[PDB]
Formats: structure tokens, sequence, C-alpha cells
């Protein structure tokens, strides 16, 4: 879904 | 980590 989407985005985010 | 962030990035692309 989007929303598992977004929060792999969020997850390579909290990872730089 | 780097593998896990990679493999996250790939996993989006592939889903969009």
């Amino acid at each position: 879904g989007l929303f598992d989407i977004i929060k792999k985005v969020a997850s390579v985010i909290g990872g730089l």
C-alpha cells in the first residue's frame, strides 16, 4: 500500500 | 544499515 511505501521511505531517511 | 537502506529504496521503486 502507499502507506507501506511512505513507511519505508521514512526508514531510509532515518538511516541517512 | 546500508544494506537495509538499499533494499528499502529498491522496494519503494519496485512498488511505485
